[PDB]
């Protein structure tokens, strides 16, 4: 149990901050989610034996695709240890370790498709599952990982704990399917404004916990420009891969997804700032006041977009 996950002093330092890259070198990741839960849990929160075990079985269970791999896992679960580490206050015990569990899963088992391209397809789970498809999807492959001989990680919870952390976590990766984002963002706004927000009531805190899984999911925006401007090159490569696919069903995909309308992509960047982060951080931030460096680094990479269309990059 005196045995710490210590990182290089570069690393050590950057890790708290919210637009820390994991960077390049895979075999480290495994060690700053460790580092992570450690700082954020305790160093008793999970067997170390089970963790590792968890952990490597998620990471085999991401495949080999251009965004939505085990590198977007982790950085999201980092986005939610700062949240957590800024707000330490805020959340329960359960909550600390039920939400960088959700975080590494939510995107476990991604073939790089939307929602929409599995039901125009007519993919068995779009039958299995018919709305946030792939998110059920996510949480089904957590809890079958979460029952392999030597993965369970809350097996010293007690009976009831261990059923609030799953639902927990359920909720988290239920959330980040973005179709429901804009009216729990929308709900929030509203409950903020009349002033009737109150974290005790559990429907409340559920749509706090929604709306942080949408920030970390989204958090490539609030990186440092050129890791947010490399990032968005690997989420085109997957949107154009499914145009592809549309185009092979016989429908003409939308132009995101289309890669004859390359020269598109800087409005459609702007239209998602406008429409999708730049609203979330905002209330995130009005909820949670200490994560108002995501708003301000978002607002910086929205700025650094429109400089893109003024030709001056
Ligand atoms: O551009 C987008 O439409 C976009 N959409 C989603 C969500 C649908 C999966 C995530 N991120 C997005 N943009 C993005 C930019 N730069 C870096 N990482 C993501
Ligand atoms: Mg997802
Ligand atoms: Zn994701």
């Amino acid at each position: 149990g005196l045995m710490q996950f210590t990182l290089p002093v570069r690393l050590c330092k950057e890790i708290e901050l919210f637009h820390f890259d994991i960077g390049p070198f895979e075999n480290m990741w495994p060690g700053i989610f460790v580092y992570m839960v450690h700082r954020s849990c305790g160093t008793s929160c999970f067997e170390l034996e089970k963790l590792c075990r968890f952990i490597m079985s998620v990471k085999k269970n991401y495949r080999r695709v251009p965004y939505h791999n085990w590198k977007h896992a982790v950085t999201v679960a980092h986005c939610m240890y700062a949240i957590l580490q800024n707000n330490h206050t805020l959340f329960t015990d359960l909550e600390r370790k039920g939400l960088l569990i959700a975080c590494l899963c939510h995107d476990l088992d991604h073939r790089g498709f939307s929602n929409s391209y599995l039901q125009k397809f007519d993919h068995p789970l779009a039958a299995l599952y018919s709305t946030s498809t792939m998110e059920q999807h996510h949480f089904s492959q957590t809890v079958s990982i979460l029952q392999l001989e030597g993965h369970n990680i809350f097996s010293t919870l007690s009976s009831s704990e261990y059923e609030q952390v799953l639902e927990i976590i359920r909720k988290a990766i239920i959330a980040t399917d973005l179709a429901l984002y804009f009216g729990n963002r929308k709900q929030l706004e509203e409950m903020y404004q009349t002033g009737s927000l109150n974290l005790n009531n559990q429907s409340h805190r559920d749509r706090v916990i929604g709306l942080m899984m949408t920030a970390c999911d989204l958090c490539s925006v609030t990186k440092l420009w050129p890791v947010t401007k490399l990032t968005a090159n690997d989420i085109y490569a997957e949107f154009w891969a499914e145009g592809d696919e549309m185009k092979k069903l016989g429908i003409q995909p939308i132009p995101m997804m289309d890669r004859d309308k390359k020269d598109e992509v800087p409005q459609g960047q702007l239209g998602f700032y406008n429409a999708v982060a730049i609203p979330c951080y905002t209330t995130l931030t009005q909820i949670l006041p200490p994560t108002e460096p995501l708003l301000k680094a978002c607002r910086d990479n929205l700025s650094q977009w429109e400089k893109v269309i003024r030709g001056e990059e």
